[PDB]
């Protein structure tokens, strides 16, 4: 989960 929304990044 952390990635999917870290991929803003
Ligand atoms: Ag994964
Ligand atoms: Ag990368």
């Amino acid at each position: 989960l952390a990635a999917a929304l870290m991929q803003a990044l």
